[PDB]
């Protein structure tokens, strides 16, 4: 039946978004793959369907790394702010880039 | 004649640091290794043994990255300005992403 194709994964990083009322937002990723991400939303309104231009942030030691994206919103859980995102759009670079991210932080 | 220990390339890459004047540099590099970098000096004096702690910079497509490094100058050509700089204590993990980068 239906199969995540991308495995997730609790690395930390951060989503950077203009979202409603011209509001930026900062939020820590719950997870991350290479198809999409899920964070917690901030008060200001948001639906499944939204689409938004960001910056997904990766810092280890004294590296940080910076990804521009386009994700739209894929599920809004009205209890606990979790919303779920799926990429579009993504360069074979970014692709790549992604994937060493999260190919290292599985085994170590 | 010395064989480099890191191999060395000229991509578009930046370093920024705040120099003798205390005022901030933000030069573009002639090249980068896993080792170190050059760029052309503009503004206050620089010499070998300076040491400074800058971040270096480097973007293409969406894609941006920046490591903070204390580096030491190694050289300095009078003439041109040429500064050669050594990267000083990088975590592996640093290295190793000095090294993704540069193979492309
Ligand atoms: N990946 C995922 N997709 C979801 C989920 N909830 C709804 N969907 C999507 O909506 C279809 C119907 O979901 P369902 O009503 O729970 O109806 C499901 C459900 O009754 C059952 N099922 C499928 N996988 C599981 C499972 O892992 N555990 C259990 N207890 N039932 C499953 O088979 C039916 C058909 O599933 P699918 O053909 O895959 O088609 C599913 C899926 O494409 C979810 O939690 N995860
Ligand atoms: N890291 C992360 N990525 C997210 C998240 N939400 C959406 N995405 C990304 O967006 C893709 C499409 O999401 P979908 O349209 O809801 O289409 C989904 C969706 O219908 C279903 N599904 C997968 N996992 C779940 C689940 O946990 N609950 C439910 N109800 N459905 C799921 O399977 C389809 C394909 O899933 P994927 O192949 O993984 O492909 C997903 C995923 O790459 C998230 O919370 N975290
Ligand atoms: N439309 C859409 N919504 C998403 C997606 N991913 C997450 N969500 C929403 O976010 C809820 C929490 O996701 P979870 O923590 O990964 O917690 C998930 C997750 O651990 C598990 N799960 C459900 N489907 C799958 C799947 O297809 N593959 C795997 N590995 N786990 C699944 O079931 C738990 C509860 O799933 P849900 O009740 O559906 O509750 C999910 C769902 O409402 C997505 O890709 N598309
Ligand atoms: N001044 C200096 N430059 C270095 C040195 N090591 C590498 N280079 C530079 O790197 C280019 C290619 O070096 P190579 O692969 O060894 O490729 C070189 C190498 O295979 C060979 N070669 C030139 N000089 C020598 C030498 O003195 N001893 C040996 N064994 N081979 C030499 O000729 C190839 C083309 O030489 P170039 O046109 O000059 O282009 C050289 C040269 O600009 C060095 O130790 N001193
Ligand atoms: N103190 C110090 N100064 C450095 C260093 N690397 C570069 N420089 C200075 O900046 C010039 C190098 O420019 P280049 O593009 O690499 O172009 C170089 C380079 O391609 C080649 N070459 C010369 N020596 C060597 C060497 O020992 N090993 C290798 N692999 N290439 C060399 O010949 C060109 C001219 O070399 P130079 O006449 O020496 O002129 C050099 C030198 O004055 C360093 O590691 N330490
Ligand atoms: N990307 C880049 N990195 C720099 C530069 N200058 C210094 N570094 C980095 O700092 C290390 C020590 O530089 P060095 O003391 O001048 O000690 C140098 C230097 O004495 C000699 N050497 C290498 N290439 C050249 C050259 O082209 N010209 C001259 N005159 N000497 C060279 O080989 C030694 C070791 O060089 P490396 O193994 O590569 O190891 C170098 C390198 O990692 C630069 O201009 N560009
Ligand atoms: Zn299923
Ligand atoms: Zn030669």
């Amino acid at each position: 039946g239906s199969q995540r194709q991308f495995a997730r994964v609790k690395l930390p990083a951060r989503i950077r978004y203009i979202g409603a009322n011209r509001e930026g937002v900062d939020a820590r990723l719950l997870d991350l793959s290479a198809g999409g991400f899920a964070f917690t939303a901030s008060g200001a309104p948001i639906q499944p369907g939204d689409l938004y231009k960001g910056k997904l942030l990766f810092q280890v030691d004294s590296i940080s790394f910076s990804l521009e994206v386009e994700f739209q919103v894929r599920s809004v859980d009205p209890a606990s702010r979790r919303v779920g995102c799926e990429f579009q759009n993504l360069k074979p670079r970014e692709v790549a880039a992604l994937r060493y991210l999260i190919t290292s932080y599985l085994a170590g």
